DNA sequence: GTGCCCACAGGTCTACCCTCCAATCGCCACTGAACACAGCTGGGAAAATGCATGGTTTAAATAGCCCCAGCTGGAGA
């Protein structure tokens, strides 16, 4: 993957935060092959759909949606 | 060898838990009030005792009256 595909989903993220869900499960190869990508480690079993449909539940993507609208509204 | 990233450590702030203090309610102990029972006093009722005007016998000074009772004369056998 690149990194500002991840930076133009999320451009509020800071350096850390955005790139420490990077720094496992990926490397950053930048010499020869593969260079300015983020490869997926080779002994890295990626998640299958169930797990990734298990990590999040699009109610709480609904409450933290109301979280931040109200944090707006407020502020 | 200078900009820039990620990771680890430290500090601060928030939340939860435990402890202490205060307040309230309940129970027990003591005090006060009320009710009930007993005793003493006072009043009323009943019973018992102390009554009073009649009588009484003792004459006698009288006199009318009245039953009876002798009793003696008269009559009959």
């Amino acid at each position: 993957i690149r990194m500002e595909d991840i930076k133009k989903a999320f451009p509020s993220h800071s350096e850390s935060s955005i790139r420490k869900r990077l720094k496992l499960c990926a490397d950053f190869k930048r010499t020869g092959m593969d260079s300015n990508w983020w490869v997926l480690k080779s002994d890295f079993r990626l998640p299958t759909e169930e797990e990734i449909r298990a990590m999040v539940s699009p109610e709480q993507c609904c409450a933290y949606y109301s979280m931040i609208a109200a944090e707006q509204r407020l502020k």
